[PDB]
């Protein structure tokens, strides 16, 4: 929008937004007491929030109606009411603060690992903590007007394809549980529960939908047209925005620039009003935001509409509450002479978002969240919730006892690009960090003797470094290669054009594995990249995936490596071997197999061969796994369901194992469960789907604990031509874990049961 000369918004992967959408505010809170607003019921603490919201908005001319509908609303002086900023990153720790740049008080806030690495942890109970810390930290920079109380986050997009620049902000690859489980874990711990009277921070669910690439085959997201059958678009695309209307009860949901069917997201009613509103009971005064700036984009690229104006009045009559960007405020003025839009749609979104601020707390001086300041950042900085998932969350995909390093290793050779990382631990989406731990200086903190070699860049074809690498491998006890992809290779904006290791990273280790010292290899950055010359090089003794392991990220590396900590994660997408993204266009959505060059997408319909499965990952011990069936699933329907809002979240049954450390190390423990069926639906059948997960506490040897995954109804309900999500009658068979140590059939008898009637149009 505010290019300088011809931009191409089809093939350019960035907008250019005005400094006005982008600008840092200084935020305030409106004075009840003594402002304009204090004889005004929205100063009434005792009033009800759409009401108090109401009274306010009645105050406004047409004009700064208009002007508060961009993310960057100037408020109103006359009234004091401050300018207030809708655009607040959360996504894993503050970001767009306005940080301090010396003072010591908010000069920072905790950088949590990317949550592709948070969530390989398999820990619910962690994903809620680190969204309730975020959240307190939000508060603590509110009450000094440095943040706001609405956040852009959480990013849940499926990421389909493997090249996506963004995926690594995301829950990985598996939309429907693994995805929304993410969902309703981060939302109600930002939010301070489900739909709380006094909401904390209010989450912005994104990107709605459709939307899972930057640029590939120089096809923009920013007019990307992408054409989703309604069964992918039930099954695949939209589950977990279902889970955040209606579990979550997300009070805000961003729109995708990108078109579905040929309409764009922000201006389709279909998505915001028929299927967030009427069948996912999004809350009746919750906002939908659009993304930064979708709605420009309405007209430029997509030209649905002809013009600015046009592009604000489809929008804001889909559903669009407010504009991440200029088109709204700059031009719903034209559309309002035009008549293409009444004051009282524009005052509807307005009352929107100021009815989530009163409910915020932002008119109540006395509101339990208006005490937070910079001591509960320290104290929740400290609690090192950060350190805590990166070490949950890390995955040992090869192993042959040479980790944990035995104490015989005294001297490490630590090579490779990432092996000094401070500012790529963080991802991407950060904002200041109290410290940044590399591996490096945790390695050095354990105790080891370091001999410390860059080796090669992340993306160099120079071999200048390659003989230093190699000579500190002779001297010492074991090699610690650290590379793998990062920001420079992965970022938002410009998708990757392989997904195989960059540079000349890949030579570099297989002459370290031809030294004749123990060799770890850990593949760092969110996501994948292909390893089939590790996993088949017998020298390569270790490989663990880290992901982006935020402040702490050496420390919870070293801990690993040195056994400290035991590792417990699991992939969280497909490591695809590196020809499958020239086997068809990455753009192509279809889930499914075509029977042409689609070989089918992600771990429950691939049929090719990962070099690692989604849901890899090895432990430090071995497990001895137990077993510790006939359901007509309309009965198991038509029983109460104490404890469950929904009805399609009662369990069919609970499936239970025995989990036996049967090895000599203490370690935690981490299950998918799949299921799978060959006659269950409609054909063709999926390879099986995720239906639950649980990590369990340290298990000592000799010990036990019960696995307990409760197996819900719409976790079995498979999606028809239509997009319908039903419970069909037939065989399933659920498995435990990628290795399959338990099975256990079942059949669902009865009639087919409808669970959701998808909408038509
Ligand atoms: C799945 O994920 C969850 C959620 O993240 C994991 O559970 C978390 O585990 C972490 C790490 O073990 C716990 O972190 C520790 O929390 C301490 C504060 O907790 C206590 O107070 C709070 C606030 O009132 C209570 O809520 C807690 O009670 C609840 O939780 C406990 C379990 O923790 C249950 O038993 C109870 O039933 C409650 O449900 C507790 O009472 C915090 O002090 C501690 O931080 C110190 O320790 C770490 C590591 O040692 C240091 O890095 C850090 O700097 C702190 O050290 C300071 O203090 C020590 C004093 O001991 C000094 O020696 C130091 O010098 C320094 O000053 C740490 O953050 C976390 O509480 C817990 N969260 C929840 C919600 O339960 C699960 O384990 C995980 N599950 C699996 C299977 O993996
Ligand atoms: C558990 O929580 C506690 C409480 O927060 C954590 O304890 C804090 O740990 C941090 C990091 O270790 C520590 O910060 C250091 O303080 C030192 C002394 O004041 C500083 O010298 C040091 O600064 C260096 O590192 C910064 C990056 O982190 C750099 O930006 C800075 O320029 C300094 O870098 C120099 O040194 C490094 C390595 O020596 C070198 O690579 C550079 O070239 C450069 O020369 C840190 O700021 C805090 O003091 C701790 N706070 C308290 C109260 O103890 C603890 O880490 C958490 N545990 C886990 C496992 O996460
Ligand atoms: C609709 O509103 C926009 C923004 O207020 C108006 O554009 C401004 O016009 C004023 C007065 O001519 C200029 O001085 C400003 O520079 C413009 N601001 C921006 C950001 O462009 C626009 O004139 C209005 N259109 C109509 C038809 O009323
Ligand atoms: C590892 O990375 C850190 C951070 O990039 C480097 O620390 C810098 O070191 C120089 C002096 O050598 C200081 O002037 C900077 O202020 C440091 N930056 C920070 C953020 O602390 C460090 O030099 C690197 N170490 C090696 C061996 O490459
Ligand atoms: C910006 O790009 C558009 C095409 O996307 C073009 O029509 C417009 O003139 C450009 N603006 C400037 C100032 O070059
Ligand atoms: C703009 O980008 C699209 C997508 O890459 C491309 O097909 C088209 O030819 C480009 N148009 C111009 C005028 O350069
Ligand atoms: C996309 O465009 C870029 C920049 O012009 C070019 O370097 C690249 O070759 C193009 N990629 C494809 C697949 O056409
Ligand atoms: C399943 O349950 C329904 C309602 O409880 C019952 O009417 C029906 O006969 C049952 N079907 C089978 C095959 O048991
Ligand atoms: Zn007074
Ligand atoms: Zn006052
Ligand atoms: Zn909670
Ligand atoms: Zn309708
Ligand atoms: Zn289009
Ligand atoms: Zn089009
Ligand atoms: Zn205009
Ligand atoms: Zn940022
Ligand atoms: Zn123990
Ligand atoms: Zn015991």
């Amino acid at each position: 929008q505010n290019n300088q000369t011809y931009a191409n918004y089809s093939a350019q992967g960035q907008p250019d937004l005005y400094p006005e959408t982008l600008a840092t505010l200084t935020l305030s809170f409106p004075d009840c007491e003594h402002g304009p607003l204090k004889n005004n019921l929205v100063c009434d603490s005792s009033a009800g929030y759409v009401e108090r919201a109401q009274a306010l908005i009645s105050l406004f001319t047409l004009e700064e109606l208009i002007l508060n509908t961009q993310n960057s609303g100037p408020g109103v002086p006359r009234l004091g009411l401050p300018n207030y900023q809708v655009w607040n990153e959360a996504l894993h720790g503050l970001d767009r603060a306005n940080f301090a740049t010396k003072g010591g008080q908010f000069e920072w806030a905790t950088s949590f690992p990317m949550p592709i690495l948070t969530t390989a942890a398999l820990n619910r109970t962690l994903i809620h903590q680190i969204a309730d810390i975020i959240s307190t930290q939000a508060r603590a920079f509110s009450n000094s007007g440095r943040y706001g109380l609405d956040v852009y986050a959480p990013n849940v997009n499926g990421f389909r394809s493997p090249l996506w620049g963004r995926g690594q902000e995301t829950p990985g690859e598996d939309a429907f549980f693994l995805s929304s489980a993410y969902t309703y874990e981060y939302i109600t711990g930002i939010q301070g529960g489900v739909d709380p009277e006094h909401l904390k921070v209010a989450a912005t669910v994104k990107h709605f939908a459709g939307y899972d690439l930057e640029n590939w085959n120089n096809q923009s997201r920013l007019g990307f047209d992408a054409i989703i059958t309604q069964q992918d678009l039930s099954e695949y695309y939209t589950p977990q925005f279902l889970a955040a209307a209606r579990y979550a009860k997300s009070r805000s949901l961003m729109c995708a620039y990108n078109s579905v069917n040929g309409v764009p997201s922000c201006a389709n009613s279909f998505f915001l009003q028929t299927l967030l509103r009427e069948s996912w009971g999004f809350p009746e005064w919750g906002y939908v935001s659009s993304d930064c700036d979708a709605v420009y984009n309405v007209f430029n690229p997509h030209d649905y509409a002809s013009n600015q104006s046009s592009a604000a009045a489809s929008s804001l009559r889909a559903g669009t509450d407010i504009d991440c960007g200029q088109t709204y405020p700059w031009h719903l003025n034209e559309s309002f002479v035009a008549g293409e839009v009444s004051r009282g749609e524009i005052e509807r979104s307005v009352t929107r978002l100021y009815a989530n601020l009163v409910r915020l707390g932002y008119f109540d001086k006395k509101n339990q969240y208006r005490s937070l300041g910079w001591k509960d950042v320290v104290k929740t900085d400290a609690w090192n919730i950060s350190y805590e998932a990166a070490v949950e969350g890390i995955v040992l995909l090869k192993n042959d006892g040479t980790l944990p390093l035995s104490k015989k290793v005294r001297s490490i050779a630590l090579i490779g690009p990432w092996a000094n990382a401070t500012t790529q631990m963080q991802g991407n989406y950060y904002g200041p960090a109290p410290y940044l731990i590399s591996p490096l200086e945790a390695a050095k903190k354990a105790g080891y003797h370091v001999n410390f070699e860059l080796g090669t860049e992340i993306a160099g074809n120079s071999t200048t470094g390659f003989a230093k690498a190699i000579a500190a491998a002779k001297k010492s006890d074991a090699i610690i290669y650290l590379g793998g992809i990062d920001n420079t290779i992965e970022q938002e904006g410009a998708d990757r054009t392989d997904i195989a290791w960059p540079g000349n990273q890949l030579d570099l280790i297989k002459q370290l594995s031809e030294v004749g010292k123990p060799l770890v290899v850990l593949q760092m950055g969110g996501g994948q990249v292909d390893s089939s010359s590790l996993k088949s090089n017998k020298k390569v003794n270790s490989l663990v995936w880290g992901g982006y392991p935020g402040q702490s990220g050496g420390v919870a590396l070293f801990d690993i490596l040195s056994g400290k900590r035991a590792p417990a994660g699991r992939l969280v997408t497909t490591q695809y071997p590196a020809e499958y993204v020239h086997q068809f266009p990455q753009n192509d959505m279809n889930l499914r197999p075509d029977g042409k060059s689609n070989p089918g997408q992600t771990y429950i319909w691939y049929t090719g061969k990962p070099v690692y499965e989604f849901g890899s990952g090895l432990f430090y011990t071995t497990f001895k796994e137990t077993l510790a069936l006939k359901f007509n699933t309309s009965s198991i329907l038509s029983a109460p369901h104490p404890g469950y809002t929904y009805s399609e979240q009662i369990p069919v049954f609970t499936f239970e194992a025995n989990i036996k450390n049967s090895g000599k190390t203490e370690s935690p423990y981490t299950a998918m469960l799949f299921v799978r069926t060959s006659n269950a639906g409609p054909a063709p059948y999926p390879n099986k789907w995720l239906v639950g997960f649980d990590r369990l506490a340290d298990i000592k040897p000799g010990h036990s604990s019960k696995l307990s995954i409760p197996i819900p109804v719409s976790a079995l309900a498979r999606v028809d031509s239509h997009g319908n999500r039903i419970v069909y009658p037939g065989k399933y068979e659920l498995a435990l874990n990628t290795d399959e140590s338990v099975k256990l059939e079942f059949e669902l008898v009865g009639e087919e049961v409808t669970i959701e009637n998808w909408p038509l149009e």
